[PDB]
């Protein structure tokens, strides 16, 4: 029978992996400490007032 | 192998022990004055 030689075709038709929205990072604490050089074993130990009883 | 002298930082960064909110005084009849006396007035029948 004819055979034929042909090339094989790529194309983008648009298709992908669907991947989950990026929504967390903007929303929790971040960076209220900066100097965690030049401290001690890279920490930057937070305070916190004390309270007393009458 | 290097060694570095660091402080240990130390910074206050908002967080605090939760406390209770003030209510219930002012909602609660306050006198100022050793003691003191209350007069409740006379009712009477006809």
């Amino acid at each position: 029978a004819h055979i034929f030689v042909k090339p094989e075709l790529v194309a983008e038709i648009g298709v992908k992996q669907l991947q989950r929205e990026i929504v967390l990072p903007g929303l929790v604490w971040t960076n209220p400490l900066t100097d965690f050089g030049g401290s001690k074993n890279d920490t930057i130990t937070v305070r916190v007032p004390a309270i007393t009883t009458a």
